[PDB]
C-alpha cells in the first residue's frame, strides 16, 4: 500500500536568492547576490511504510527527490525564484505517494515577491485618488528621515503618487570627492563607512542601517532577510506593482562626485556600478541623476566647469544605454529621470534638448528660488510667476520652464516641482507698501529641523493663526506667512498654489507633478498635486 503520512522537523524555514549581513557596516560586506537559495528540509515518519522515494513539493510541484532509506530523511535542493510557498514532504512507492501536512517555507528576493503587501491606510489629511489622468505625481521620501522625523515608508501614501523617489544614494569618495558632505554631522563619517574598500566612484547605500536593517512595519522579524526602508519599498511594490520607485543618486551635498564624471573612466565605472546595483534590488524601476547643477553654484563653491554640460549629456546617454541592456536581460522596462535646477542661467549650461532623448521624465525643481541662504535679496522661494512689485523676477517656474521649451525641450518631459516646505527668514525690515519681500533680513527663520526651513505641516499647524498675517499673492500664486514683530517671514506652497501649478501642467501639457520630501506634508499638498491634475477621488 501507499507510504505512511511523513512529519516535518523542527528546523529554520526562512532562506533568501540575495543575502544581507544585518550587521554589516560597509556595503561590500552587505549583499551577496546568489541565483538560488538552498533550501533544506527534514522530516520524520513514526509509522508506516516509508516507501522507496522521497520528494519534496513547493505548492505541489516536485522539486527534489531521492531514495527514501529511512523513516528519517533530510534534503537539500535550490529555489531559484522567490515567495512562500506550502512546503510537502511526499514519502512514495509502487502504489502511491502520501504527501505530509504543508509547512511555508520563505524564499526571499529583493523585488519583494515574498512579502505581503504593505497596504497601509491613508494617515492625516491625505485622501484617497486614482492615478488615472495619465499625468506624473511623484514625491521623494529621504532615507533619514526615518530617525527625527520618524517618518517610514508606511506611513506614505503610495496610492497617490506615480513615481517615488529615493532619499538619495551617495558615489563613493573620501577627500576631494565628497568634500560637501563635512558640513553635515558625522556624514562625511557614514559614508566612508560604507564605502570602506569600495572604490571611488561607485554607487553605494550612504546608511546601510536605515536602509536595510532597522526593523519597521512589515519587516521586525529579527531574523528577516531585507528591513529597513528597502525591506518594506520591497513590500510596497507588492501593494503597487505600477509604482515607480527610483533611486536618486546625487543632491545637494553628494553631487560633489559628478564634476570628475568628465574622466570616461570613472564615468564607466559609476555606469557599472548603478547596473550591478539595479541587479541586485530588483524593487527599483531604473535611477534618478540629481547632479546639483552641472557647472558649479552647488554646495561646493570649488567645483564646476563648461565642461559639465557635455559630461552630463554624455551620461544620461551612458545610463539610457545600460538600462537597455539590462532591460535585454531581465524583459523589464527601466525609467531614467533626473532633477535640475529651474533657473535659467544653470538650464542653459546644458543640452537639454539631446538628453531628453534618453531621459523619461526631467524633474523641474521650482522651488528654493530664494531662502535663508540670502538675507538681501527675497522672493517667492516657489512661486509660478513674478510677483507685481518686481515683475522681471528671474526664478520663477514659467522661466525655469520656458527656457527648457526654448532650448527644443519636449512638454511631455517637464514635471513641475511644488515644496512642501518653506523658506523664511527672520527680523525683515525697512521694507515698503506693507510687503516684506523689498525688505532684507538679518537671519534664518527658527526651523522644523534646521534652520531656514520648516515642513508645510508646521505651518499650516502654527502660523496659520495669532500675530501671523496670511496673504496669497495672486499674482505670482504663492501664499506667504509674516509675524511683523519679530519680521518673520515665510515663503510656501499652499493648495491654491499648488492648484495653479496644476492647472498649469495641463494647460500647457507638461509631464505632471512631484514635490520635495512627502514628509513634511499633512496631505494638503499632495491632495491637491493629484485633484489639480485630473485625478479622481474615491479608493480604488
Amino acid at each position: 500500500a501507499a507510504p505512511g503520512k511523513p512529519t516535518i522537523a523542527w528546523g529554520n524555514t526562512k532562506f533568501a536568492i540575495v543575502e544581507v549581513d544585518q550587521a554589516a557596516t560597509a556595503y561590500n560586506n552587505l549583499v551577496k547576490v546568489k541565483n538560488a537559495a538552498d533550501v533544506s528540509v527534514s522530516w520524520n515518519l513514526w509509522n508506516g511504510d516509508a516507501g522507496t522515494t522521497a520528494k519534496i513539493l513547493l505548492n505541489g510541484k516536485e522539486a527534489w527527490s531521492g531514495p527514501s532509506t529511512g523513516s528519517s530523511g533530510t534534503a537539500n535542493f535550490k529555489v531559484n525564484k522567490g515567495g512562500r510557498y506550502q512546503m510537502q514532504v511526499a514519502l512514495c512507492n509502487a502504489d502511491g505517494c502520501t504527501a505530509s501536512d504543508a509547512t511555508e517555507i520563505v524564499v526571499a528576493d529583493t523585488d519583494g515577491s515574498h512579502l505581503p503587501p504593505l497596504k497601509e491606510s491613508l494617515l492625516e489629511k491625505n485622501k484617497p485618488y486614482k492615478q488615472n489622468s495619465g499625468k506624473v505625481v511623484g514625491s521623494y521620501f529621504v532615507e533619514a528621515g526615518v530617525y527625527g522625523r520618524n517618518f517610514t515608508v508606511d506611513k506614505i501614501p503610495a496610492q497617490n503618487l506615480t513615481h517615488l523617489l529615493y532619499g538619495f544614494i551617495p558615489i563613493c569618495g573620501g577627500n576631494g570627492i565628497n568634500d560637501s558632505l563635512k558640513e553635515i554631522e558625522g556624514s562625511f563619517q557614514a559614508l566612508q563607512r560604507s564605502c570602506q574598500g569600495r572604490e571611488d566612484f561607485k554607487i553605494s547605500i550612504h546608511d546601510p542601517f536605515a536602509a536595510l536593517q532597522k526593523a519597521q512595519k512589515g519587516v521586525t522579524a529579527w531574523d528577516d532577510p531585507y528591513k529597513g526602508n528597502f525591506g518594506q519599498l520591497m513590500a510596497l511594490k507588492q501593494a503597487h506593482p505600477d509604482l515607480k520607485i527610483l533611486p536618486s543618486i546625487g543632491g545637494w551635498t553628494l553631487s560633489d562626485p559628478f564634476f570628475f564624471m568628465g574622466d570616461k573612466v570613472k564615468r564607466d565605472r559609476f555606469v557599472g556600478s548603478v547596473k550591478e546595483f539595479l541587479q541586485t534590488w530588483k524593487f527599483f524601476d531604473g535611477v534618478d541623476i540629481d547632479w546639483e547643477f552641472p557647472g558649479g553654484k552647488g554646495a561646493n563653491p570649488n567645483l564646476g566647469s563648461p565642461q559639465d554640460g557635455e559630461t552630463y549629456v554624455l551620461l544620461m546617454k551612458e545610463l539610457r544605454a545600460m538600462l537597455d541592456q539590462l532591460s535585454a536581460e531581465t524583459g523589464r522596462k527601466y525609467e531614467l529621470t533626473s532633477a535640475i535646477s529651474a533657473g535659467k542661467d544653470k538650464i542653459d549650461k546644458v543640452a537639454y534638448n539631446v538628453a531628453q532623448n534618453s531621459m523619461d521624465h526631467i524633474f523641474l525643481m521650482s522651488y528654493d528660488f530664494y531662502g535663508a541662504f540670502d538675507l538681501k535679496n527675497l522672493g517667492h522661494q516657489t512661486a509660478l510667476n513674478a510677483p507685481a512689485w518686481k515683475p522681471d523676477t528671474a526664478y520663477t517656474t514659467v522661466n525655469g520652464v520656458n527656457a527648457l521649451l526654448a532650448q527644443g525641450v519636449k512638454p511631455g518631459k517637464i514635471v513641475v516641482g511644488t515644496a512642501m516646505y518653506g523658506r523664511g527668514w527672520t527680523g525683515v525690515n525697512g521694507y515698503q507698501n506693507n510687503i516684506p519681500f523689498t525688505g532684507t533680513a538679518t537671519g534664518p527663520v527658527k526651523g522644523t529641523w534646521e534652520n531656514g526651513i520648516v515642513d508645510y505641516r508646521q505651518i499650516a499647524s502654527q502660523f496659520m493663526s495669532g500675530e501671523w498675517q496670511y496673504t496669497y499673492d495672486a499674482t505670482a500664486e504663492a501664499p506667504y506667512v509674516f509675524k511683523p514683530s519679530t519680521g518673520d517671514l515665510i515663503t510656501f506652497d499652499d493648495a491654491r498654489s499648488v492648484q495653479a501649478k496644476g492647472k498649469y501642467v495641463l494647460d500647457k501639457q507638461l509631464g505632471g507633478l512631484f514635490s520635495w520630501e512627502i514628509d513634511a506634508d499633512n496631505g494638503d499638498i499632495l491632495n491637491s498635486m493629484n485633484a489639480s491634475l485630473g485625478n479622481s477621488a474615491g479608493v480604488q
